[PDB]
């Protein structure tokens, strides 16, 4: 159908509608008058997966002949999405699939709705690392994913009386075609025991002991014949066993990767949570070392090996490394720890102080007794290290210590992570420096080498390729479809800005998108937006810092406007807010309910029509991400200037044809600086204004007696005027703005509910508004994935990148 | 190589072999340099079993259209054991796959190995649930196996110090190839709740439901193109869920198919087993109904319906269905209960107090309280027409009541059976008589009509032709290979008994299995037997009624006299006995002990040489027997007249050329009926005997006093003969052998070591110990399972057999 979708060929369709048969027959045991759409699905699942096993045994067998440096990539996260679609793009299968599927009297669309999304992970930080895995396989590195396979991954999001309700979700009940069980390569784990002292030093004994399975997922290149390798653990129990007890009490040792935190930039202190962290990293350091005496002196280790920790969460590596290397290899401290530091990079994803991970002291000394030690020991070092650079500086020793004393001690894994590795990179320019400045001061000061900065990237296949093909197609029409692995070049089409037939073009994808979308509200969620309306979206997880509430003032000020001024004109909009608010955050939930509550008001209010429309997008994961995106307008990014690290919506958004409103943080300002501001619809107050504003005090109150408009909102809304069988339901909600907004929502609302009015001006003008999108489109290419691991490789790895396609 | 083993074939052999490829580079994603030796199993496992789909799918398709009557065969257990040589020998594939395999450079036998054991049973009643499977396939019956799908089996057995170590069966570990899971046909299983009488009748509500998930596994007929389905459930928690607890509570639920209950022949009324019970019950009816509207009267429903009871395991399948009729179909109580009665019926396994279930009232009164009402009016009914036929009766009444009275109140399960079935039977002649004169008296004699006799049977399939090629083949070599299907052709080879040739052919037979059996003993279990001794094996489960003990007094024996005349001659023997013994069963693991403890004495007395050994059969299963049995010589059968119901063991010992040494008891009687009893060993007291001796008192003393040999023994107990270093090790042995011995074991010690004598003097004469055996082998015809099926069938069923081929 379309170019970028793949050739058919006769002899490939043939090929595949014969397998795709052989598969129902004999893997899925059924005919065509009992097979289910399900069943389908497998077939054509099995059939895919088929093409992706010769690449990927080559793939492997590559590295193992040429034996490059390998780059590990450990996250407690990876949200993957569906694969069956991302596999056929990046094999040039699509079209094929299509046809064949298509003479066998079946609807691949229908079919691909049914793949289960691998929800392994809570938002940014997981999807940043399923589209590094993406670029990482198209850069031909010698890259693995190592992670936990989790039985659940996040909830599954149902609103029943405008209130979240959880349910499990259990995305292997059906089973997995795409993962691989490994048995042969299963590992032990220990936990808990004691540490005994010997002639030949340190050893951790009588310790609890869990087996560590590995499922491996193929991870294919964009059409580059590289197939890499996602490692997923899973918890199994020993076989050494009243009886029937026993062998129920397995549970207890499996329960170890039964289900994903659901916590989004929020430190857990739980003993599974610890337990998981571990797990992950014990395991995969000894295939790491296994694979490596397969190539005794480690003095080579960090040229063959490079470990990149996904944020604090796998931390322990430093000291798991330490140990194995000190207790099990023998080498002496220095050396362990030279190569120990040359291995290990790190990456932090947040500055806010409740999402910091800091382990009691008591948890660490239980169940990972020697791993303490190892600590104590690396923090004596290192501050002796500091008190030689900076002596007398007393506060500062205190300040870096990896051990903070207190009511209860803790040791800070962020110190740990800077402290053992070569390299601390921030996700975004602005997020960077501010690393510098703030939160890590006094380790830049002592060790200014090894803060970098690495601008977050998303991947353009399953972001604009798999998701727009109608975009990617009337692009490719005119630059051709190099761009798909090279994004840059998407600067081209800065020269057809005034071009009409495709200001027309880029116009009706984006129309047909909305089409699309406004459909699929009414068939699964029977509802009535008006295509022609502004689609103002904003998709990301609930939480106070992301200000989903500024959004709520500005929607609530629309409609007051509109009932002030019944018969006067506005531009039409339709609002979604979507997004999943984590079980036990009282005022994130709250948030979803207010949500909910305004569109109870406004969507059944005769006076508005259908000028304003208030949706709160249910369930919002991956899958939906990829339908709701390409059919938005306006893309909202307003957290509060200096707390949003980088932000990768953001950047979704950008390369799919929407505007965005949002103020100067994380990935914003460079977007913007790519773009134009002129071409931004920046607002609200820079970092430096957060700061003078605390260093005088936020009264909430001030804002509340100068602007009438604020104020009605705020009477409105304690009134119960959104809850009238509930008048006080929201005194929370109104309480914290009033006393304790740590976010200064009033004091951006003034400045944007007037850029919000820009917006609509601009939409009135529909040449415009799409010359202004081409202008975001064509500069959108520097936020890339491809552009971050290739950074990422040159500057903190020391690999080469290449498009070099491996022989079919 | 041999010619009961299938057609080679050119096509056939080129077939396979790419085939298996195909499975090895698609399925395991592996190549020839990787590839482990379980890789190779899977390959060829998963190339055999796509030979079945065909004839699975045409199979279930031919009973659709012609809508026969369906046999569903409820148990809790199915020993199955291994699946992939089974498969080929029904299929005809043996040899093709054998040469195919040779031709890739690989040895079969070393592949099928590599699978587990299907240990889903304990015993007996487990195995005869898997050779009826088996040969109701064979007779082109519709049946359907349902039973729970565990996932932990009955446990391995190790052995230290000479006890015995339980450790957990995790056969679905590395994967089950040979089912298939079907998602689409889960359904609901209530428990708990309580009911509620309403206009409309009785409504059970409030309760907790848990989901049932089928996995079908294949079951091929004897080269008949028939394949039927054995449907076992498996527990899964419903989706509708502080956060993570609830999701890991999910585990409560599915611990119902968690674990087999490993007692043999014994009650345990805890909860976890009665739920299972009415899992596989709840789950199995729902499937069976919705069958049946598939064909809204349920007058035809028994001419449609025929289900199996195996035991009483399974017997809220007649409350059930009633409840399903009466509560949800709206049937009046009347016709409901004549359409139960007329489609169940009922097996009964043991006449041991011991094993019957009784479940507490207040247990049934929590978990399944509708249950319980329509248990009490079922009683209620029956002890009405009891009263009727036996007026003035009152002692009666108490006696057949489904209520047993009593500080505890319980529901005998087998009463409730007996009412609500149309048949019961025994399985063995003596068995059936006993139940007619003894624990069912009363019932008989109410309805002498539902009373029958069912003798098992073995399966020749898997206990000769799989087990025993070299015995299949010199027998078609004479007479063909129709027997394989037909035994009692085997009668036959009664011609033959003075044929010198045949006498050597069958002796050579033997001796091959002994050498390869003694091979396989020092291999995985270094040990030291002489091929050229006698092979006394005793194998089945350990139970104080099986009377281990008193095959281990005469081994005791056998020792002291050797070590009183060293330098006379005797006959040299191997004593092997192996079995498991239920975890808490302090007696039976006491046994083992005393086994091993015999062996560590006596094998390591240079006077005693090699002419006495004595072995623990480890962890004894299917898979070992399937070795043990073909290389035996003497079959030991000696448990106390009147408490073997019947016994299978015994029939596949004597299909395999070993002789018998037993008790008039079970099918023991039957079979020397068969063979005649001068080719029997027969001794010991018969079951009057037992009664008379009951009836004037078991004084165990007497027997020690008047049997020097036997005082010796016991002395030698209790001083610490075999515990050197725990001299009163044994006590509770000799105290309950003294005072406490419920099984007469000293009853029949004289004639059973003077019977001994006369098989040694028989076994000293190589060529008429060979012309019994032809007599033993020639006559075990009537313990084919396709013969106890075929009876199930026309008496029971009202189904005809047939042996048609289904079109390939
Ligand atoms: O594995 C090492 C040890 O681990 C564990 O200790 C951890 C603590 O439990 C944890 O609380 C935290 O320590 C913090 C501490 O609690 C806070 O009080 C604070 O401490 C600062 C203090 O307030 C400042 O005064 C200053 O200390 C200076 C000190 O006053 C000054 O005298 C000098 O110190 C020199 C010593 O005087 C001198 O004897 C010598 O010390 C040798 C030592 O003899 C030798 O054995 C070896 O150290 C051994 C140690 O002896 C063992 O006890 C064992 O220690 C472990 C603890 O038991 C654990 O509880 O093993 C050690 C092996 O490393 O080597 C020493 C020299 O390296 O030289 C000293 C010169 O440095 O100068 C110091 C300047 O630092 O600073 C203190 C730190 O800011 O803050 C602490 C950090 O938060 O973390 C501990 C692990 O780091
Ligand atoms: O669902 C039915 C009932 O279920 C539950 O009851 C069970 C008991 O809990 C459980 O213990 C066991 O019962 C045993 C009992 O505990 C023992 O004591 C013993 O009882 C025997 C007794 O010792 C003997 O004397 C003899 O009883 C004779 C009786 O003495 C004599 O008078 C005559 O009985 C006639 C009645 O007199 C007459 O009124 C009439 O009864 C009607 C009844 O009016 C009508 O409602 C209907 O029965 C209802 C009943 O009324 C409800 O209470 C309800 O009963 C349930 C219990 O509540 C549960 O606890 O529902 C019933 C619907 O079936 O119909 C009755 C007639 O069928 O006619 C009677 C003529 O039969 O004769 C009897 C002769 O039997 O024998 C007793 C039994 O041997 O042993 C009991 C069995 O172990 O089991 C109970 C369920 O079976
Ligand atoms: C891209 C993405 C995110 C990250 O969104 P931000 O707005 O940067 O927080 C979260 N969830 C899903 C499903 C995503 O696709
Ligand atoms: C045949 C069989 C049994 C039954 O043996 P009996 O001696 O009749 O109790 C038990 N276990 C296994 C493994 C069997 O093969």
């Amino acid at each position: 159908q379309i170019s970028v979708r793949g050739l058919a060929g006769v002899e490939n369709v043939t090929e595949l509608k014969k397998n795709f048969n052989r598969h129902l027959h004999f893997t899925l045991v059924k005919d065509r008058n009992v097979a289910t759409p399900r069943d389908y699905y497998f077939a054509l699942a099995h059939t895919v997966r088929d093409h992706l096993v010769g690449r990927w045994i080559r793939t492997q067998q590559h590295y193992y002949e040429k034996d490059p440096k390998r780059i590990y990539y450990l996250s407690l996260e990876f949200y993957m999405g569906r694969t069956l679609q991302n596999t056929m793009v990046n094999l040039a299968l699509e079209n094929a699939c299509d046809e064949a599927t298509y003479q066998l009297g079946l609807d691949m669309e229908e079919l691909e709705e049914i793949e289960e999304d691998a929800g392994l992970g809570n938002g940014g930080l997981g999807r940043l690392a399923a589209c590094f895995l993406d670029s990482m396989a198209t850069l031909g590195l010698a890259a693995y994913g190592y992670g936990i396979r989790y039985e659940f991954g996040i909830f599954n999001q149902k609103i029943c009386g405008g209130w979240q309700m959880e349910e499990a979700d259990d995305w292997l009940r059906y089973g997995n075609p795409w993962e691989k069980a490994r048995p042969e390569f299963t590992l032990p784990v220990h936990f808990y025991g004691r540490v005994e002292h010997t002639s030949q030093g340190a050893k951790w004994v009588d310790t609890q002991v869990v087996l560590a399975m590995p499922y491996d997922t193929p991870v294919p290149g964009y059409r580059n014949n590289v197939v890499n390798t996602m490692r997923l653990w899973s918890a199994k129990a020993p076989n050494d066993l009243g009886y029937i007890q026993a062998v129920l009490d397995r549970n207890l040792a499996e329960n170890i990767s039964r289900v994903l935190y659901p916590n989004d930039n929020f430190f857990e202190g739980k003993e599974l949570r610890l337990k998981q962290e571990y797990f992950v990293v014990a395991a995969t350091l000894q295939d790491i070392i296994r694979r490596f005496k397969s190539s005794t002196n480690f003095d080579a280790f960090p040229d063959k090996v490079a470990i990149q920790l996904n944020d604090t969460h796998p931390s322990l590596a430093i000291p798991e490394l330490m140990r194995v290397l000190v207790d099990l290899e023998r080498l002496d401290w220095d050396k362990a720890w030279e190569v120990t530091v040359k291995t290990c990079a790190y990456t932090n994803h947040t500055v806010i102080p409740e999402a910091l991970e800091r382990w009691p002291v008591h948890l660490l000394e239980t169940l990972l007794p020697r791993h303490l030690q190892i600590i104590y020991e690396i923090n004596q070092r290192f501050l002796n290290r500091v008190a030689a650079a900076f002596p007398g500086d007393v506060d500062r020793l205190r300040r870096m210590s990896l051990v903070e004393e207190g009511a209860v001690k803790r040791i800070n894994m962020a110190h740990l992570c800077i402290a053992g590795s070569h390299a601390v990179n921030g996700v975004a320019r602005i997020h960077s420096e501010i690393l510098k400045k703030t939160i890590f001061k006094d380790f830049y000061e002592l060790e200014p080498h090894k803060f970098q900065n690495k601008t977050n990237g998303i991947t353009p296949r399953r972001w604009l390729v798999l998701c727009n093909p109608g975009l990617a197609e009337i692009i490719a029409e005119r630059i051709g479809e190099e761009y798909i692995s090279d994004l840059d070049q998407l600067r081209k089409l800065l020269s057809y800005v005034d071009d009409e037939a495709f200001i027309r073009d880029v116009a009706k994808v984006k129309q047909e998108n909305k089409l699309k979308f406004a459909a699929y509200l009414e068939r699964e969620y029977k509802v009535h937006i008006n295509p022609n309306s502004l689609f103002d979206v904003q998709v990301k997880r609930i939480h106070e810092y992301k200000r989903q509430l500024l959004n709520c003032l500005h929607v609530i000020t629309l409609y007051n406007r509109i009932k002030k001024e019944p018969n006067k004109f506005v531009v039409p909009r339709t609002v979604m807010i979507g997004g999943k608010a984590a079980p036990g955050y009282h005022m994130a939930k709250m948030i979803i309910k207010l949500i909910t509550a305004i569109g109870d008001v406004v969507n059944h209010d005769p006076v508005v029509g259908d000028r304003l429309r208030v949706i709160f997008l249910e369930n919002y994961r991956v899958s939906l991400a990829e339908k709701v995106i390409p059919a938005a307008d306006l893309s909202e990014q307003i957290s509060t200037a200096g707390t949003e690290a980088s932000g990768t919506g953001n950047m979704k958004f950008m390369l799919n044809g929407a505007l965005t409103i949002g103020t100067m943080d994380g990935a914003n300002v460079e977007m913007a600086e790519e773009a134009g501001e002129e071409n931004f619809f920046i607002f609200g107050m820079r970092v430096e204004d957060v700061d003078r504003l605390d260093q005088r005090g936020y009264n909430a109150q001030e804002y509340y007696d100068r602007i009438p408009e604020l104020r009605q909102i705020i009477e409105q809304l304690s009134s119960g005027f959104f809850s009238p069988k509930q008048p006080d339901l929201f005194k929370d909600i109104v309480n914290m703005l009033m006393h304790h907004d740590r976010f200064k929502v009033f004091a951006d609302y003034e400045e944007y509910v007037k850029c919000q009015e820009r917006v609509s001006a601009l939409y009135k003008n529909p040449r415009e508004w799409t010359r202004m999108v081409i202008r975001n489109i064509a500069t959108s290419g520097k936020f890339s994935s491809d552009r971050t691991i290739a950074q990422y490789a040159r500057e903190i790895w020391g690999v080469e990148p290449s498009r070099q396609r491996l022989p079919a």
